[PDB]
């Protein structure tokens, strides 16, 4: 099964294969009724997102319905290089506007729900360099083909740190039915309406980590499949803020667990020469306070 | 405090800093009845432990009473090489006969207590590639300085992955108090027998924070104390491996704050090709089997 993968393949959970013999059009014809929306979360992007929304717009009134960026308030010209590549772009303001503006990227990813109309929302990170044209397709391949998936995870490989020291092996301690889950970080995913609202959106770079629990705890491990997309590229995140992301991890992942964490942000010491003759004391701000089912807000 | 501190200052729990004054004669008459061994953690380091006792060597009869090598089944010229820079090499089998080997790190500084006489027990890595001579006076001076110290930890910077982004995270989120401790896994630390006997021992790679916590628990901070060594350089720890030690701090440290561990190592997936096309399922081992206190075994 994992001896011979190709990008596209599904893997369910009684570790079992799925092989897509489908095109694109074909799987248009699956929709029956139900509609796509794909959401780009989008903060001081401009370089990247031009060529995200390229390799998704072909599908737009086709098997994608509406494809939006979700402006996370960026001061670069992140705006009005997305619409110029023909994307609607929503603002956490536009988005849902009677309630306040939290910090990070969960709030995004949850108020892009109250912004977008599908029943079935594919998430895609719009820091991608070069995505394959075929991610949105492989992402609602097991959704659409109905045998009880809910939450659709992907993996892939790099042409890492968080994941596989922070987010793998706390699963492995905690919740290990999802230790076969490769990469439970990854920004790109797809889900139903049903499940999205129903579920709290954990802050900042929890938010994958909580849905990805959330779902398994609520639905079970038959929920939820994998996709190979084969090699994904993305932006490098800088070392400094992998401190941050881990700890943001924790956080999420031990409060669905029904372990109280501190809510003390991590205090990272860096050495201010090359001698270490000081020390610049740095503390990161985390967040226990996740965000309500979408559905005891704005009730689609 | 942090904004100056000179190789060899002393951090204490209630934010106040103390740098030595002392020489390593001086050092020896503070000693005062109190016995003094240095125990080196050995395996497979044949390249580096010639080096690390030469720098502790003049300390022999001196300030330090006894000088041990704890061979944990080491293959290579390790035991033979230890011998000709002058130290006593006692094996795992040597060190306590009478209780089967369980592999580990942790196993080994467990028994090296067994096999070590002083009442205060040094522990310094043998993959240290040149380290300085004053790294034992260092750490036993706030011990043989009186004022309520039993753990003594070490802080210090490259001339990482695992202590920043698993354990001084999860330490946030846990035990926050402990947020100050700059090098929770590091390998050099000095403490009392009276503490080192009378706290259970964690296996592999989670010894080193389990120490930690249960001086912490039992005694509070003001029992740690940390000090400055440095520029530590070490053997670079494979990438491979630290994903497996990950796991093992976590298992540890849950185990610590009374957190069910589900005893389920890591699975890692490892991409055969370049196009991923294949994966290789690795399960590393994880262990909750602590050794109990010395005291319960061996009491001296
Ligand atoms: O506060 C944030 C942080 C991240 N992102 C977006 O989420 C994606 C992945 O973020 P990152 O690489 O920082 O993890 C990127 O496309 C970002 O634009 C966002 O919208 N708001
Ligand atoms: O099972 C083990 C693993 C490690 N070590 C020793 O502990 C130190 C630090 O180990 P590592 O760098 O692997 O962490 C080294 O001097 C090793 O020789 C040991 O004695 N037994």
């Amino acid at each position: 099964g994992l001896r011979d993968t190709r990008p596209g393949d599904t893997w369910l959970a009684d570790r079992s294969w799925n092989r897509p013999g489908w095109t694109v059009a074909e799987l248009e014809a699956a929709k029956a009724g139900r509609t796509i929306s794909v959401v780009l979360p989008a903060l001081d992007e401009e370089d990247t997102i031009g060529s995200v929304i390229d390799s998704i717009s072909p599908l737009v009134d086709g098997l994608v319905d509406e494809l939006i960026v979700l402006d996370s308030g960026s001061t670069d010209d992140t705006e009005i290089r997305a619409v110029a590549a023909g994307a609607r772009v929503v603002s956490r303001e536009q988005a849902l506007p009677e309630v306040p503006i939290r910090p990070g990227k969960g709030e995004a990813l949850w108020r892009s729900l109250a912004a977008s109309r599908g029943d079935i929302v594919v998430f895609v990170d719009s820091d991608l360099i070069n995505p394959h044209p075929m991610f949105v397709p492989w992402l609602v391949g097991p959704l659409l083909t109905g045998d009880g998936v809910h939450l659709v995870k992907s993996f892939y490989r790099r042409p890492g740190r968080v994941t596989e020291l922070v987010a793998r092996p706390l699963l492995a301690a905690l919740r290990p039915e999802l230790g076969c889950i490769l990469q439970p970080l990854g920004g790109e995913y797809a889900a139903t309406r049903e499940l999205l609202t129903s579920v709290p959106f954990a802050p900042g770079y929890g938010v994958e980590i909580g849905l990805l629990v959330d779902t398994f705890d609520r639905l079970g491990l038959d929920a939820i499949a994998q996709v190979n997309l084969g090699v994904r590229e993305h932006r490098n995140r800088p070392l400094a803020e992998l401190g941050a992301m881990s700890r943001q991890v924790i956080a999420t992942l031990l409060s669905r667990c029904g372990i109280p964490d501190s809510g003390v942000g991590l205090t990272q010491f860096v050495a201010d020469g090359p001698e270490g003759q000081s020390y610049t004391q740095h503390t990161w701000p985390v967040s226990l306070a996740d965000r309500p089912p979408m559905q005891a807000i704005r009730p689609r």
